[PDB]
């Protein structure tokens, strides 16, 4: 057993059918040594005595908050969390991996050093999350607090609630090549179940620019000119942070164009265009569409 | 002759004792072709006629503003500047080089990409300055407007007025090694004299941190502890952007200490400390001093 925060301990337990639980000792933060009794918020009545309580922890009813008591007064408390281990493998039950069997998916709309990471939960109940830089050589990152998103991700015939966190690399270098990845670790808590997850990535690999903006269209000799602009969130200056665009007619039959304008032949329909980093093949934006109509 | 801005041209002239001036043609921005006369703000009365004025420019009285005139109305103007060339060498007369025979000295208190460049003038009269990135591969820089500083630099038995400009690298990388220098060009104008100057530097080489702050002192078994803190302007985090300090008793007999505190034996006097980048030998701060007295 090890301490996670003050008066909160993680007990690693093996859930193979009949495996012996862990014997843990809880000592009461008190000077007294006589008439000390213990209680648990998972059980009813005195379940132990003495200043040091020894118990066998194997199932979740053994976890929770253990409280001290002497002469009718409560003296101290301690909280136990279980980190499950089955078939020799840490449990991955709080989060549901994405389609590619990964648990944390992160995204950046530019090279600012800002990015958002997301994960899916199997049950949105009594959750506590904490994400931070795994190592601090390392690219230090500052992360906000996780938030529940209105967007439910559908997998199988599943609708999962999604949590996302936005972070910022403390000191950034948008231009130079990244030679060390950003390393993060997520701690997940559900009631008294403890899990943790990790990921490592380069910003250049998780790039996903916003869609082109102000997609206008003008008529010419039919032939039609479609033009757009770089999204406002994209890194500046555009001369260095240059993008490419795919234009089609209705990760990432649409043809490539490098300028912010291109000729085409629509005459009735919606014309859509996406963007991508010009010199690196990261992810492409969502489609920006506008009706194809002129006078 | 070449155009600097609209209706302002630079004429390169040789000032070797008796060298032939340059023949320049000034054409009047008018449809008319008859009864066109010319005047100069350096001379009195009509000094030319015709829609195209041909003149020999060798001295500064030949420069200035030439004005068109027809039937009593002024039609157009053109302004001439001279870029002096003597003994086969461009003139360096508006600015006075620093002690090391350079003209532009720049300084940065951190790796933010912000820095200030300064130069000295021989005569603070009718001056116009403009500084910009020489090439725009290149580290683009945005510069404010030059300003006269109260600090007069004394050289020889000289007291020179100093001009300084503050600029910012548009996109910075404080951590990675600089492999290309920042290249700037200063244009200097004094009345109708034109000159320009250039410099190239790495930020790491022009680093000059601010002095240590809150230099406190406490007594111990005599022996005295002096402690300080990193300046607020220094790059963060200090764990990466680490400094060293020299401590002495009263570019950069004072001994080195790496922590922000050190023991010493003063008992009466001022104790001074300076700072320097820990892993690179740039310039050292100005001394931060405080009286050495305790109770
Ligand atoms: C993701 O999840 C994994 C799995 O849960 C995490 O791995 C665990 O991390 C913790 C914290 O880093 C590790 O804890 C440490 O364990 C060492 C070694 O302990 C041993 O030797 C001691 C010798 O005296 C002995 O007393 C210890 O006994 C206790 O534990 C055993 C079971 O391990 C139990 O049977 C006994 O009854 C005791 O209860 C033990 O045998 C320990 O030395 C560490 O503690 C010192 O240092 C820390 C940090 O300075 C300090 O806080 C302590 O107070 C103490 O001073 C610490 O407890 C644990 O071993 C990891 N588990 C595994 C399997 O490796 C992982 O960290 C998570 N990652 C992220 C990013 O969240
Ligand atoms: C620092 O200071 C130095 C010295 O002053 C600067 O160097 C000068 O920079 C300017 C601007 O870049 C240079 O000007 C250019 O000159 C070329 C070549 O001109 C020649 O060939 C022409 C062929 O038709 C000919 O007509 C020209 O004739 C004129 O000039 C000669 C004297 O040179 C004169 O005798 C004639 O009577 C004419 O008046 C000339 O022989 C020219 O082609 C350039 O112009 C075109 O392109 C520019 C930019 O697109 C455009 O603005 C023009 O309208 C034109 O379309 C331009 O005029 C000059 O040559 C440099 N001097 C030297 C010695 O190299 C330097 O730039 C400064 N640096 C900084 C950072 O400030
Ligand atoms: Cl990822
Ligand atoms: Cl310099």
């Amino acid at each position: 057993m090890w301490e996670l925060e003050k008066d909160v301990y993680v007990v690693e337990v093996d859930w193979t059918p009949d495996a012996p639980g862990e014997t843990v000792n809880l000592t009461c933060d008190t000077p007294e040594e006589d008439d000390i009794t213990w209680t648990s918020d998972q059980r009813h009545g005195v379940i132990g005595s003495g200043k040091t309580l020894t118990i066998t922890v194997k199932e979740f009813l053994d976890a929770g908050q253990y409280t001290c008591h002497k002469g009718g007064e409560t003296l101290s408390h301690s909280h136990l969390l279980l980190h499950k281990k089955e078939n020799g493998i840490w449990s991955t039950e709080i989060l549901k991996n994405f389609k590619n069997k990964t648990f944390l998916k992160c995204e950046a709309p530019n090279y600012s050093g800002r990015f958002t990471c997301s994960w899916l939960v199997q049950r949105n109940m009594d959750l506590k999350f904490n994400i931070k830089s795994s190592s601090s050589d390392s690219r230090a990152v500052t992360c906000g607090m996780a938030s529940l998103s209105a967007e439910k991700v559908t997998l199988d015939q599943r609708d999962y609630e999604k949590y996302s966190v936005s972070c910022q690399e403390d000191v950034t270098c948008p231009t130079a090549e990244e030679t060390l990845p950003i390393e993060l670790a997520l701690e997940a808590r559900q009631q008294n179940k403890y899990e943790n997850y990790s990921t490592s990535f380069f910003i250049r690999d998780i790039i996903k620019p916003d869609p082109p903006k102000n997609l206008q269209m003008k008529p010419l000799k039919s032939q039609v000119e479609v033009s757009w602009e770089y999204p406002d969130s994209w890194s500046t200056p555009h001369s260095y942070f240059s993008l490419k665009f795919f234009v089609r007619i209705q990760g990432c039959g649409a043809f490539l164009v490098e300028k912010t304008s291109t000729e085409v032949q629509c005459k009735g329909g919606n014309v859509c265009v996406q963007a991508q980093d010009r010199y690196y093949n990261s992810s492409c934006s969502k489609w920006a569409c506008v009706p194809c109509r002129v006078r």
